[PDB]
């Protein structure tokens, strides 16, 4: 089978785990565990980081036959090309490219805040920027069923994950944007997705490592 | 013409400027200035941020008629598809995808240090990590003339840029890596590039905004 390697946290790997399920991929995962404070040992990974034949050793990684990939985005794209989940027109391609990169931006923002020792000080302020962020996604999506247009593409798995994370962070953030709540429901309603969510493999939380100030357990 | 907007710094926009030049594109630039400390005024940009019809307003931006794009990597991809500078086979696509994202990781590491108020004390630690980073690029490229294979692709524009930035930061960092010095020369050796470098338009440094601790003026 294919092998997915990552920490035993949702982190930035949710989209790949969902896409493996949606495509009915034959895969097994290696979920590395980090140690407890003060040490937070990374040994389980570190011992084999440079023994896997990866070009640029990192987590997550994907092993698919003789192909070895790192970089979450490159893993998504690889799987999208494999299963025909890319945009079919220039218009869809552009939408997907922008979405993929914007998600990473909004992700880094949450991460950077969640790892700040001053998290509690900062929250209030970060919370005030949510509406403006969500608004942008809502207006982009509009009346379309999916982010790139008429069909589900790999970017919907990226956007699902980030909107879901923001929603966990702030329960009421999507209340003013019905199309986004609708989108979450539509994504969760995809048959393989609905099944996966009830399974033992589903890892919703924690999102972050032991080290973060939020969703660390 | 196409309009490229960004700060009046190199930042993360070098690859686009190089690419517009390499493909002989007709384009004008809007180089926004930032005020000096302590306020670091951003009004030139902010005065029009929400007035350009961008889906997710940001810098850089590229306006190509009706087409309005943000996210640096989506701009590279759009220009790459227009001019057939994408990988042609699966193998080249995967190499491109990984390098694109890896470059961003190595760019973000540099930014994190350069914006750290503990810059001078932090620097030593940073320097120790460079040899490893360069080694991975060196081993990945190997004996290939270009990053994706035997033809220049958009990713060579990204790789050029991050390799050059690190080389400016630590001038002895490529000495141990023959094929990386060769690559820089090959790339700078391209007619259109060589020509641009002599042009009024060329903007090598500052790399960072006025707020940084290095290459800030
Ligand atoms: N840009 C690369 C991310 C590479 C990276 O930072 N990987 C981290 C895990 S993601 C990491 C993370 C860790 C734990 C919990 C959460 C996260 C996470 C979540 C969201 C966004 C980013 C992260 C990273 O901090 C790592 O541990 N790499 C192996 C190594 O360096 O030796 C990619 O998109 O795949
Ligand atoms: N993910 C986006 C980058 C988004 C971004 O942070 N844009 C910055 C400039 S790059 C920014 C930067 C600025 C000056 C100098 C250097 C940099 C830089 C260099 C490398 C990597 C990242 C940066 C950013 O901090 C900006 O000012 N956005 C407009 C806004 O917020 O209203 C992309 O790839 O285009």
């Amino acid at each position: 089978p294919m092998i997915l390697g990552y920490w035993n946290v949702r982190g930035l790997t949710h989209p790949i785990r969902l896409l493996l399920e949606y495509t009915d991929s034959s895969y097994e995962e290696k979920r590395y565990a980090m140690g407890d404070a003060p040490d937070y040992d990374r040994s389980q990974w570190l011992n084999e980081k440079f023994k896997l034949g990866l070009d640029f050793p990192n987590l997550p990684y994907l092993i698919d036959g003789s192909r070895k990939i790192t970089q979450s985005n490159a893993i998504m794209r690889y799987l999208a090309r494999k299963h025909h989940l890319c945009g079919e027109t220039e218009e869809e391609r552009i939408r997907a490219d922008i979405v993929e990169n914007q998600v990473m931006d909004n992700r880094m923002q949450l991460i950077m805040l969640c790892y700040n020792p001053d998290f509690e000080k900062q929250k209030p302020e970060f919370l005030k920027t949510i509406p403006e962020k969500m608004k942008l996604y809502s207006e982009f999506l509009g009346k379309r069923p999916w982010f790139a247009g008429d069909k589900v593409t790999y970017v919907d798995f990226l956007a699902y994950d980030i909107l879901d994370q923001y929603h966990i962070f702030e329960p009421k953030c999507l209340d003013a944007f019905p199309n986004l709540k609708d989108f979450l429901a539509r994504f969760e309603g995809l048959k393989k997705i609905s099944a996966y969510m009830k399974s033992s493999r589903y890892l919703s939380t924690p999102i972050f490592s032991k080290l973060a100030q939020w969703s660390n357990k």
